[PDB]
């Protein structure tokens, strides 16, 4: 019902270490709460406190992450719900590291082993298991566009030119939802195929970023995965269950038509909230794909993600209050 | 009459072939016509198209675009007319190279023969052809001014620090035109003076792009040439007729007191093409300067620059309908 | 009474020199007037002159900006009296220079002794000869806080992480002053402590410069030095006097929450001048601190920086008009 939202710390990193950053930031993960140091030099025993649906500190792992947020989710769109992940945080806090995650150096790891791997990777290789190990027939589409600037990108078409534009319409199967013209959903037909169809998107990414100023914190990015299954009944009748789960990544929350999602996204969480009555979904191109997960029949997680650094305080406090706010979201979520 | 407006787009670069750069313009010379795809991955067919006074493809040359644009109103400057000619497009899409040109490495060309060289060095080598092989006494002043922030500066000067500024007046003999208090015009007393001249100014140039922000893209640039010829009559009477002849190369057009000038010219053309009473003339350097090009005696044409990658669809688009509404613009052309 | 303003100009550096800038600025100490040549190439004769109650050309030294204007004020400080001293002008033209000085390069010269030594080292040492070859007991307190984006920092804490923010207060003994609520204020015994507390401030500096953006130019430094001595009457007796110094350099005044103190500085100069009834010192940091020093019991001096190139003319303009403004500034100086 209420969306559930989650917090989580990254460690310093070089450069604050070699700049001998505090730290200002203290998970509870058992009370699950997070805790600011807020008066620097002048008062050292103010804070503020915070509590969200669960907490992961900075020593916290991708395998954790995955085991506590994803899995519960993951079921969820196997049972055929529709479910959005999103981060939401500071640019430089790991949004992208915990949303994708990265590859470890040389030959070192096999991709369904690599320890670096975030939530989409690891999401991939357990619908596998999971619907394999089980019987049950199965198919899995992927998409993966970015919104930057209010245009729309397709990172996984055969065009050789990512700066080829989509386009947006309303579903007529769905006061709430949205089709985009043009986007390439490519068929996943086993494990196998996982690796490379991310390469391409991945090398399509690098592009982009040479091309558009600032492309890779000012663009949102939102990864979609649809599964049919097949379902017989005790009569023997058979009948198909869809779920569909999408994984965002969206732009720095530092960033205040170049900032438009990120500004219509803010009044659409506000509107909820106060519950004003015309909610402005329509003003932007993330918030009509997002429309179903933020008040809609969809099952929506956010991760917010905050650095531990005294340096950040000002935006950390800004992304926990956002946060926060959010929790008194309500959505319906309903099967298909 | 109507100003001539004409359409050059530069072949692609190294950087858009790197990228896989699609195309999406089309030029049809002969039905003078430019034609952008429009609609990306979404929808195939689409496109905008516009009709020009002349239409010049990514293969043209410098040579094609003098034989096309220039001679013609050279005739004209000739016969004792005020011409101006100017370039308007986005930054990186050719107004400098069409209006100046480069020079090709090392020996390899003499200036008159260089293929690279543009409007301004290949005018200057004709108006020596044709008034010598023509009999006829003659002098040509040139001048070379550039605005930056509303700021005029002079490249031509004997000073040696470019950052001495000029001053603008109105002509007490002509209502339309201004007098630049300070500026250098250099008699040029044959063409092998051209050279040098022009040298001087571009390194006055270089020194200005290091003191001055984003020099390059933000400043207007006006080079005059002024002709006096000899007439004598049937009767045998010796009168001077004057030609001049401004090639402008206007500040890239993205760019929205920095800005002052290309705003005070889109609300001139506005004003004049929705035929507006009191035209804001004063309200920039530069129209000013430019004030008999656009509604007055002068006669103009204009060089409207695109790119034609799938990246810079929105800007080309702007160009475009800039440049198109600038054909309703109704000059009275008039002798000295 | 009127604070007492005069103005400094820097000699030309390399860049200028390589670019062939002409000077733009005469100064005449005698009769105390920096004149700015006005017209460049379009008026020859064009000047503007202002007076001032000192004035320092080019080749003017830190030891000459010592003696004319810091001993005086010394002298008051060593009375009990407070004052303030402040750098005002465009970057790249000297406020740190003058504040501060260089280190010449190797071992070169002893601190005590480098001509490239700015006010506040020669102050600190002699504090102690005045105050030594006096007899007469006394402390030195100094500290060090810069405000960058309206937060503050602390350059001399024992902290090692420079973005730990102090916080700011009302004095409840001094309607116009505050208290740095975590100052950390050094003890200094001797002339031999100087350079160490020094050079671990300028560490820091270094640091947050790495941390903050553009924060050389953007951020104000506020460098106090407080003087306790010990009087005895000819009754017999021993009752203390206090004198205060603070040394400021502000942001660079071409900028213009990251400008709100540069900003309600101008006001408050302004609100003053113009006799204005209620003038706005709470709404900036900057301001809250120098309250006293403008229109207060603080006895104060403004240095005005200029660069003597032709490029900087509106900008040279702008510091001396705004410097002539502030001598109408009025304060009623008073012992504590
Ligand atoms: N949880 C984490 N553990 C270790 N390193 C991290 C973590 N999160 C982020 N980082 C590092 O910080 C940098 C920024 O992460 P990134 O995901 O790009 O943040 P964002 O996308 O939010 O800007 C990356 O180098 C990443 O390795
Ligand atoms: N018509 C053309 N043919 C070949 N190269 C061109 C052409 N127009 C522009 N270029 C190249 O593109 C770059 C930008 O041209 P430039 O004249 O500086 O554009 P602008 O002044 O409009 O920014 C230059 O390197 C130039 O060589
Ligand atoms: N009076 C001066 N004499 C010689 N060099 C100077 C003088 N003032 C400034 N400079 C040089 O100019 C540069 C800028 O000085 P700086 O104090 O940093 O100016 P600001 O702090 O006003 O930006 C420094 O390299 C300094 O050496
Ligand atoms: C860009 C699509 C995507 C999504 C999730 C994970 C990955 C990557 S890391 C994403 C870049 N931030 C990936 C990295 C490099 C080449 C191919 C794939 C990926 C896949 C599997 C495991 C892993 O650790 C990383 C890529
Ligand atoms: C800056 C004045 C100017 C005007 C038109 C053409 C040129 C140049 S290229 C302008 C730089 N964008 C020129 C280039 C380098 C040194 C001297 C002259 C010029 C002159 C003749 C032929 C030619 O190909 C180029 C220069
Ligand atoms: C940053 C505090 C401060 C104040 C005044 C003068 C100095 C320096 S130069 C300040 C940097 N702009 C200083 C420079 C490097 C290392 C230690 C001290 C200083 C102290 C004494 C003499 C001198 O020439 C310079 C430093
Ligand atoms: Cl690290
Ligand atoms: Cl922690
Ligand atoms: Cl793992
Ligand atoms: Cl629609
Ligand atoms: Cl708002
Ligand atoms: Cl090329
Ligand atoms: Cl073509
Ligand atoms: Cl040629
Ligand atoms: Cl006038
Ligand atoms: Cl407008
Ligand atoms: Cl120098
Ligand atoms: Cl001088
Ligand atoms: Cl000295
Ligand atoms: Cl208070
Ligand atoms: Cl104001
Ligand atoms: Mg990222
Ligand atoms: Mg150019
Ligand atoms: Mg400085």
């Amino acid at each position: 019902k209420n969306i559930q939202v989650v917090v989580r710390c990254r460690p310093f990193n070089l450069a604050e270490r070699k700049a001998s950053a505090h730290s200002i930031v203290e998970c509870d993960p058992v009370r699950k709460e997070v805790s600011v140091r807020t008066g620097g030099l002048a008062d050292k025993s103010s804070r503020k406190t915070y509590t969200f649906d669960m907490v992961f500190g900075a020593s916290t792992k991708q395998i954790d992450v995955y085991r506590s947020v994803v899995c519960p989710i993951l079921d969820e769109v196997i049972m055929g719900y529709n479910c959005t992940i999103f981060a939401y945080g500071q640019t430089g806090t790991g949004k992208t590291f915990t949303m994708e995650g990265e590859r470890s150096p040389n030959e070192e790891y096999t991709w369904e082993e690599d320890p670096l791997a975030g939530i989409i990777p690891r999401t991939l290789h357990q619908i596998f298991e999971k619907l394999t190990d089980n019987g049950t027939e199965f198919s899995v589409k992927v998409s993966l566009l970015e919104i930057y600037n209010e245009e729309l990108f397709d990172l996984l078409n055969p065009s050789s030119d990512v700066s080829e534009r989509l386009q947006m319409f309303d579903d007529p199967r769905n006061k709430r939802g949205v089709i985009i013209k043009g986007l390439e959903e490519i068929t996943v037909h086993n494990k196998d195929e996982v690796y490379q169809i991310l390469e391409k998107g991945a090398a399509k990414r690098t592009t982009a970023a040479t091309l558009m100023n600032a492309y890779s914190s000012r663009s949102h990015s939102v990864f979609s995965v649809t599964i049919h299954m097949k379902e017989t009944t005790i009569d023997g009748e058979e009948l198909v269950k869809i779920g569909k789960l999408n994984l965002v990544d969206l732009a720095g929350s530092e960033n205040i038509n170049i900032n438009q999602s990120l500004l219509t996204l803010g009044r659409v969480i506000t509107a909820l909230v106060e519950r004003t009555p015309h909610v402005p979904y329509r003003e932007s191109k993330l918030t009509r794909i997002l429309q179903d997960s933020l008040g809609g029949r969809t099952r929506t997680s956010i991760i917010a993600t905050i650095s531990p650094a005294s340096l950040n305080l000002e935006e950390t406090l800004s992304t926990l209050e956002y946060a926060h706010r959010a929790k008194n979201i309500l959505n319906k979520p309903e099967v298909n």
